[PDB]
């Protein structure tokens, strides 16, 4: 049920003994030591990776190495389609912007942080939540010049429980992270969005990496006379597999929960947040579905875009599910009315007054916050020319010196970015009429973005003839217009062009919005201290684990399947037998691997098969896991890695504000299913022969 | 495999059943000499299966067997279709035209009989074997002079099985006023719709109740406000023991068609013809259609029915052809026919294997026959709607060469031209469909092989589809009203002779006919051919496990109550619950709205007596029967006999199923009875149909 501090592995220890736990409490962590713990790293600031090897070699998910893939692929050596495999770790990629991020300590801070607080004078201040404010606390009592003086090191205190824990963290960072190898696309993005959010899942959500580091193990930055790290920490790899009811764990690093939401702030994610990204992102992909199957080349510019839009729309699909069905909003009823009953019988009015806070702050923010939603799902994301270029103050106080073939130079390069390869203005035009149609049904003529009133005012509420006009009056209306404008250019031109007019006054009222909106975060978050405060006192700090917010967390439960609904049953494991039931020759997204095929059709599975002669692929959990947990190890009972994390089934992205028990799970890439592709498929028997594999 | 067995044969597997789970005594369930629960069971409406379950001739069947008798009773004032039906007296009960059900009262082995009489060979390749009219003859010459005068509502009939090599003559007993007595809203009776058709798991309620009337004799007579209740030989008792896991069931009926003798070859050709170009014709159809059903409402709703239609077909023959492909249809059926080969070589007779050459040689021949058959058929007679466009009849042109039969003949293709272009009919939906049809059906068909009209394609319009079909509606005298109107105010036999609309419709139904009697001569080579495959399979291996192909008779099928796994890590269960119904209510989608009865029933746990062990109320369960088209509405029954469900669907994993049994994927979909007996309990509050019937703890 949580994402739980390394601090409260003490707390928890005892009853993951009694669930299945084997290992020693200071093996999986010791706060003044080596443990497992020291071989997992946040991969690249928002994935989870981990050491595998004495020589540093890293795992992690396909879709965490992605761009590294695609950034190393050539129309010559398209790693991306055929995979990469380094046959010596001279041929081994180094990757510029990468990072691999150790948590060396972890210290509670909440004395010294509260104490600090103490001298601030202003009770509203937001400092208790403010990186830099928490940087400065973090220096003073690391010293002056910590990081001269402890090579590799940095230290950073965050706040936790909304501001009532304060931890410290000491990291050691490498920024010298090659490519070892990787799978063709075909395994590492098997089902791609199709099978995005899906469980029963066939994906083989692996990439390989090494940190490198300088002579003493010490971080460098790229070079080549860098040499692989020796980690003081790196996880064994598991043959004896998974069965139902096995133990299973995880470390890594979630993004975000919403843990402790009142009622008002789940019916306000329902009703704004959610209805109207899936109501506007549905009219969006519909407009946007029926040009693409109707022109090929429309649907080869048009599919990134489309699957980008369709992501989002589907988290926010099975999150409203929860909240229909799995009773969200009564859940969190419950749990303020209980702590208010509480605070009534302690004499204590601060929890109610705290709850009754966020819930007028809630109401008196809706109308701002539905505006908000309704531009940026409707136009900042749902327009394309939404984001065509806008003359800068530099560029209109250059056109009206020779610095005028300067700002039309820069003009035509942000118009060659929006009309791009993959833009059709056309394509544009219908999305645009769709998403306008419902926008001006949903927001009042004094609510309009200023240009937009000129559909009622000019084009007698013509929607199609206000977007043809934008089009075909507009200097980025087409490349022609664009020319004629660059050869006579003036600042009148551009002042009164109806495309800058609506991207213009469409960003203004989206700004406008945003800084009406941001104050109403400050009350919320105040009331949240006291909120939370009150809820540990009652029940305690061991139930209700601290929101996720980008640090180091474990999660444990058992390999398990569930019932997504009345007479069906999606088990713990998928197999080989799965990728070939999905084999479709026409459809990108479900080819498979030759080498894979044929590893299938001659049963060429060596000692990564299970005890029926069944090849596995991937495998669920019931732990509690959310974005920022790609690539995360999975851990026996023994503490031996048995898989990768890599995605959640859509049935529990509700988990982020109450884990659903029978219907959330962490989809894991079987650690055999792996080795398997390395072996069979890559070849690259140098990377198994630096693991220690367990049997 | 796992048969429609005659009731012939429940003797021989009598020992089987019993150690399948069977508790009732043989006789019990059919004697060929007196009362048996055989008796209970008929043919619903010629093409569904009913049973009696009371003593005054009440009767259950599907709701999508009764849907046509509830459709004609529905009014705006009254709509029965939408709202449900539930006469709280018999007085009330709704009299149907044109309705029959069908006791079979005996059953009788005629082989000897027929096998002697055929002996009068004028012509050893004659098909009188499997004539209805020489059977009739037969049947007639055995039952006596004038039988339907002398036995009243009793008529006599033999059909051949086993390719001709059983014969049995069936007694039936007729009764024609047949009335309307409840049945359950749309919402219950068709759940799923058409989106669940042949879906498991499944959550439709699929039931409807009629009550066979007959004389103060209990004799067949039609409708008059005189007769009474049948009072019936035998009728079902109701068991609310429900069902569990592995539970024996079994199932009587009247499955329609199975092709378990195919070859090979004949598999073969079923999937890359007549599947291939029926899914490959129907996709390109339905992705127009379905393009503009959902960029304008009134198009969806004109075409709705139309797509639904074109859909189930489409559906059935991607689930063959996923057998095909998967369950190694063609290999069994190879193996099957080597074996028979060896054996006959082994006894010295070589007409088994010349029997197998003989359908190979025609399969092979009327390939490209077949083929531009299918290709027509699918691509222009069901794709197009303007090739069922008015042709003017023989008479309507003499007509219309001096007298007042020129305003008739008008009036009468007025009339035709008036069903064509009806209320659902678009032309514009119509030439965007025909435009994409015939670009596949031309790139299909060669030149020389094409409906004559279709060459103008290439000669006159230089292969521009889209051009030819906008002159056809353009020049059209059934292109739109106005151009009809025009040419019925200045009628001639020459505007209709060169309408272009008129010689496509001509052409391309000329052409169907033609193949269509160009191949029609194979079909008797492979019926003599398969009585002597037949007869070699049942010499060689009996009548024993190898059952007679389905032919619209009475059979009888067991099995278990049992789930299974439809794809790696996935499994569907056995039974469904009023749970998964609430799961998948959609107000704004009315193929999944619930009825408010029926959610408050839900919502209150006011399941009584008719909910499991674990107060979950049942739906629907699936079980490892064997059954085809033909089969809804027909009894499930426990090894006790009793009514446990009704059978009203099939999963498309085991469509293949009428070809080769599928144990691990083919299941037969069945409505709880104890679901049923909750919607006319809760929902229709008909507690005079629950009194009547025998319901046994
Ligand atoms: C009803 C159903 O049956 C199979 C899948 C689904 C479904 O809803 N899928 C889904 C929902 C949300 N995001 C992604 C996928
Ligand atoms: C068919 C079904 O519907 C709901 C649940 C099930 C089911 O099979 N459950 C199950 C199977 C295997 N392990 C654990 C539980
Ligand atoms: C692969 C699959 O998963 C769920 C359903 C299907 C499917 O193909 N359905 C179907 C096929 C043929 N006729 C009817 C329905
Ligand atoms: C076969 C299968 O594949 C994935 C899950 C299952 C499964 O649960 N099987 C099962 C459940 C209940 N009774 C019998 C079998
Ligand atoms: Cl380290
Ligand atoms: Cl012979
Ligand atoms: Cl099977």
């Amino acid at each position: 049920e949580g994402m739980w501090l390394m601090q409260q592995l003490g707390r928890k220890y005892a009853q993951m003994k009694e669930r299945g736990l084997k290992m020693k409490e200071y093996d999986l962590y010791n706060p003044n030591g080596t443990s497992l713990k020291d071989a997992v790293v946040l991969f690249d600031g928002g994935c989870t990776g981990e050491v595998v090897s004495d020589r540093g070699l890293v795992l992690t998910n396909h879709h965490c190495g992605y761009d590294m893939i695609q950034a190393h692929s050539t129309l010559e050596h398209n790693y991306l389609e055929n995979g990469f495999w380094a046959m010596r770790e001279a041929d081994e990629l180094p990757n510029k912007d990468i990072s691999v991020v150790f948590i060396d300590k972890i210290e509670d801070v909440t004395d010294y942080v509260k104490k600090e607080l103490k001298a601030i004078k202003d009770p509203n201040s937001m400092d208790y939540l403010s990186p830099k404010y928490l940087q400065k606390l973090a220096d003073k009592k690391a010293g002056k010049n910590f990081s001269a003086k402890n090579p590799g090191l940095s230290v950073e205190i965050k706040a936790f429980y909304g501001g009532n824990l304060y931890l410290m963290f000491t990291k050691k960072t490498y920024t010298d992270v090659r490519l070892v190898g990787a799978p063709p696309s075909s395994i590492g993005k098997f089902g791609a969005d199709t099978d995005n959010w899906i469980w029963p899942r066939h994906t083989g959500d692996f990439s390989i990496f090494r940190i490198y580091a300088d002579k003493n193990g010490n971080p460098a930055p790229y070079s080549e006379d860098n040499v692989p790290l020796k980690p003081k920490r790196f996880f064994n790899i598991s043959l004896g597999g998974v069965q139902e009811n096995d133990y299973a764990m995880i470390m890594g690093f979630p993004g975000t929960t919403h843990r402790y939401f009142t009622a008002s702030e789940v019916d306000e994610w329902k009703s704004i947040d959610n209805d109207i990204r899936i109501r506007m992102r549905d009219i969006r992909q519909g407009v946007m579905l029926r040009e693409m199957l109707a022109d090929p080349q429309i649907k080869i510019m048009y599919s990134a875009k489309y699957a980008a839009s369709q992501n989002a729309y589907k988290r926010a699909i099975g999150a409203n599910w929860a909240i229909k069905t799995r009773g969200l909003r009564q859940n969190k009823q419950a749990m303020q009315d209980r702590l208010i009953a509480w605070g009534a019988k302690q004499g204590t009015p601060r929890y109610e007054e705290a709850v009754h806070e966020i819930d007028a702050t809630v109401a008196k923010r809706a109308d701002l916050r539905r505006r908000y939603w309704m531009i940026e799902e409707g136009i900042i994301r749902g327009i394309e020319f939404a984001r065509s270029p806008i003359p800068t103050e530099d560029e209109t106080k250059a056109l009206q010196a020779s610095a005028r073939k300067e700002a039309i130079d820069k003009i035509r390069t942000r118009y060659s970015k929006f009309a791009n390869k993959d833009y059709s203005a056309e394509v544009d035009k219908k999305v645009a009429v769709a998403m306008l149609t419902e926008y001006l049904k949903e927001i009042p003529y004094e609510n309009l973005p200023l240009h937009l009133r000129l559909v009622k005012d000019r084009f007698a509420g013509d929607v199609q003839a206000y977007v043809d006009d934008i089009f075909a009056r507009s200097v980025f209306g087409s490349e022609a217009q664009f020319d004629a404008f660059a050869a006579v250019p003036s600042v009148e031109k551009l002042a009164e062009d109806p495309m800058v007019l609506f991207a213009s006054s469409v960003f203004d009222e989206y700004r406008k919005l945003y800084n009406e909106l941001r104050p109403y975060d400050d009350p919320i978050l105040r009331a949240q201290r006291t909120y939370i405060a009150g809820l540990l006192e009652m029940d305690g700090d061991q139930d209700q684990f601290p929101d996720a917010n980008l640090t180091l967390r474990f999660t444990y439960g058992q390999v398990k399947g569930y019932s997504p609904r009345d007479n069906v049953y999606y088990g713990h494991q998928t197999t080989l037998d799965g990728v070939m039931e999905k084999e479709d020759p026409d459809n990108w997204e479900f080819v498979v691997d030759p080498k894979l095929k044929a590893v299938y059709e001659r049963k060429d599975f060596g000692r990564y098969a299970d005890r029926s002669g069944r090849m596995p692929v991937a495998f669920c959990a019931t732990t509690h896991t959310t974005g920022g947990n790609s690539g995360s190890p999975v851990m026996n009972a023994n503490g031996e890695l048995i898989g990768l994390n890599f995605d959640r089934n859509w049935e529990g992205v509700g988990g982020d504000i109450q884990y659903l028990a029978d219907y959330q799970r962490s989809i894991i890439v079987d650690i055999r299913y792996v080795l398997l592709v390395i072996d069979k498929v890559g070849g690259c028997q140098r990377l198994l022969d630096e693991m220690n594999i367990v049997p």
